[PDB]
């Protein structure tokens, strides 16, 4: 019949964060969120004129106190007077720093004290870098990245909502920014499926407006092939798959922005196995709290962050692993 639905109790975490996104935990269990006024301007009326304007500003990386919901500004990135537009974050393993996809600046590495380095003006072949949105570390330390925006600053902001110029990258452990595919209409969330023993072997990439999840076989660092449609995202609403994350049994949980649901895919994809009804239309991003069943969810109806309890712990993030396994 219909896909099965559950409807958990979501508890409020924090609010008043436009385009709330990039939830992430660092190595000390500090919780961060990113504010994206550019995202908000893109989902509103007169978005052409509004978002162009909003792209001259800077988004924010915030630390959230989990008890009180109080926000502290960590970083308002900008380079040569071009404001950053961060979206998605991952924490590094060997040092306590955030890798941050940025739609104007590319990829950033942001320290807890608020300094940041911009990683790449150009890719490995000398093409100008594209603005990035979501990223995912594999257990080998390669960062897989979606790039829905056009060329990074100083180019005017452009985004692949209608036209197919969104790209995929892999930033390798030895410092190469390699473009691994292109021609997506607004690629969004990205994730890496691993074998039980740690080998990365499948890349899952969200393509938002087309309501598809794509998969590739991972052959090695920056080596992907056998592009296929892997999952179908329900609904005909404006929006689609955004952020996504794995639980410890490799179920993929996907924010279906505009649908009021987080979709749950099993290891083999296809149709979602279940759906999770949210008390808001626009779930945008999600992230498990380390060693818990707790999922943190950002949403653009109330511009807030919430949490709920899932069936099992999240997949261990890269930052939770140990370089030598036992130490």
């Amino acid at each position: 019949m219909e896909i099965p639905v559950i409807e958990p109790l979501f508890t409020k975490v924090t609010e008043d964060i436009p385009g709330a996104t990039g939830p992430v935990f660092d190595k000390n269990g500090d919780f961060y969120i990113v504010a994206s006024p550019l995202s908000e301007a893109l989902t509103k009326a007169n978005s052409p004129a509004e978002a162009y304007k909003a792209s001259r500003g800077a988004g924010e990386i915030l630390r959230i106190d989990l008890k009180t919901g109080k926000k502290t500004v960590i970083c308002k990135p900008e380079v040569n007077g071009y404001g950053g537009s961060p979206i998605g974050c991952q924490c590094d393993r060997d040092a306590n720093q955030l890798f941050v996809a940025d739609m104007r600046l590319g990829l950033l590495v942001v320290q807890t004290d608020g300094t940041f380095e911009e990683i790449a003006k150009k890719d490995s072949e000398g093409r100008r870098m594209q603005g990035c949105a979501y990223c995912a570390f594999d257990y080998e330390g390669n960062l897989w990245i979606t790039a829905p925006a056009g060329e990074v600053a100083p180019a005017d902001f452009t985004i692949s909502l209608r036209e197919k110029f969104g790209s995929i990258y892999c930033f390798t452990t030895d410092g190469q920014m390699i473009q691994v595919d292109t021609a997506f209409q607004c690629p969004a969330g990205i994730a890496v499926r691993h074998m039980n023993d740690g080998r990365p072997y499948q890349l899952i990439v969200a393509e938002q407006p087309t309501k598809k999840l794509w998969s590739y076989d991972i052959k090695g660092p920056a080596k992907i092939e056998n592009k296929k449609v892997w999952g179908h995202i329900p609904g005909t609403h404006k929006g689609g798959a955004a952020g996504m994350d794995f639980d410890e049994d490799n179920n993929l949980l996907v924010a279906n922005w505009g649908s009021s649901h987080i979709e749950v895919f099993g290891p083999d994809g296809g149709q979602p196995k279940m759906r999770i009804r949210c008390p808001f239309e626009k779930p945008a991003n999600l992230h498990f709290k380390p060693q818990t069943k707790t999922i943190f969810v950002t949403e653009h109806e109330n511009n807030a962050v919430w949490k709920f309890e899932w069936q099992r712990n999240g997949k261990k993030q890269y930052c939770e692993t140990l370089k030598f396994g036992i130490f």
